[PDB]
């Protein structure tokens, strides 16, 4: 292929790199221990957005609905956009309109199994730009998680300890606080999920190192999800027990 | 119309008749804020499932992309399924599989401006049957939430104090236990991350007479769109650049939950 790796290049040229190399990786594989493959989503509409490609994979043998999605976007943030995006980051100020740079990985894969799990992985990064077109205000974003139909907590714990092997390569602090916690703690304080891990706003660290964060997450998923998918796509299941699983978390809506 | 109302019904008639009620009320209702309409989902993927139809909405001057939902199911759970599902259920218990019947209404609706929020809705019924074909074990659940692109915290508590009304009318020890706002424990460790809205959820709800919780549920419905279509009409025109929208869709994987 061709994904560049260096260092050298602006924040903005590696992630987009990263994002379309890694979706890549991640279609080829899911697609693995499936029958069917993805393919470019062609829909019609009259202002689809993004810059870069959205794969779709639907009535596959494992997953029934999925899609993979890299979009890049230039723009500028009106002092209102600013004044609304404000509270979430600590860093963005306003100092007349101001230019930016955003790209982003989102995904969504829903197995036709439902002893295995629905999954959402988004990684992104966003950069208002100074006059000499060089980064003002940045940040990443995202992370992934698990939703279950039927819960495997063995399998929540894989996933989980594959992307705190994944934080701790830079900061062993980073996962405890990445760390999905609120599902977890009303479920505590009241008399159950998987979750998975969450982070925005992260402007903590050199940008570049946050990059090989990046890349070491999106790294913690197909080891992660593959081998999960692989212990339940193939457990017996009756129809009805998959059209009440559809109805308690609303699958149909999900995708259409 | 020809909906159902007295509590003479079995539960599982009267539910069903709800849902199908506040579908076509539902997709009405936003309906008169957009110009398009919503129509079937006429997909051939491997299994349709439901018992009901799946309306859809989309490319409209208001709303992007949005589905509503009703699908009932009927049938028997073998033994092992019904142990799988114990985990969650005070009353579900082993006791040849049992017949069963299940309904449920789930939406979820995208708006095209920024400054509107993404709203999920789901409400639903569980039971199985003796042998004499009555409920043996049943339950209930639901929620609605919202999730903002552009937060804006007065639509929230909008969005808050209609469900509240609702579960109030019952019972106000219900509200502060199915309320789900993650923000309001930020504090507890100084955490310092993204704003959100949250809603109310319920599930496994079996507390009251089944005959007051339909009413719950048809209260906590009602809480919909007046609160929904407020905060649409108060955002949905407020100027935004495509980018600014492009921008909202990575943060939130618009296009891939579109599928």
């Amino acid at each position: 292929p061709a994904p560049q790796d260096p260092r050298n290049l602006p924040i903005r040229q590696q992630m987009e790199a990263l994002i379309r190399r890694k979706q890549a990786e991640i279609t080829q594989g899911l697609e693995s221990i499936d029958t069917v493959k993805f393919h470019a989503d062609t829909w019609t509409r009259g202002n689809d957005g993004g810059g870069g490609t959205s794969m779709v994979i639907q009535d596959g043998t494992t997953f029934e609905k999925g899609g993979v999605n890299v979009s890049v976007v230039y723009g500028q943030l009106s002092p209102a956009a600013v004044s609304a995006m404000k509270a979430d980051h600590k860093n963005l100020r306003l100092p007349d309109g101001v230019k930016f740079f955003a790209c982003g990985l989102s995904m969504v894969i829903h197995p036709v199994n439902p002893h295995a799990p629905t999954t959402h992985l988004n990684y992104r990064y966003f950069e208002t730009w100074n006059q000499d077109g060089t980064p003002q205000t940045w940040w990443f974003g995202g992370g992934a998680d698990l939703t279950p139909s039927y819960l495997y907590e063995e399998d929540g714990q894989l996933f989980h300890q594959l992307h705190k092997d994944a934080l701790d390569k830079h900061d062993t602090a980073l996962y405890p606080r990445f760390k999905k916690w609120c599902d977890e703690y009303f479920y505590i304080t009241h008399r159950r999920g998987i979750g998975g891990i969450f982070f925005d706003d992260y402007d903590e660290r050199d940008p570049q190192e946050i990059l090989k964060m990046v890349e070491d997450c999106f790294d913690a998923f197909l080891p992660s999800y593959l081998t999960i998918v692989k212990r339940r796509k193939d457990m017996p299941y009756t129809k009805e027990e998959q059209q009440w699983q559809a109805i308690r978390r609303g699958r149909y809506v999900e995708f259409n």
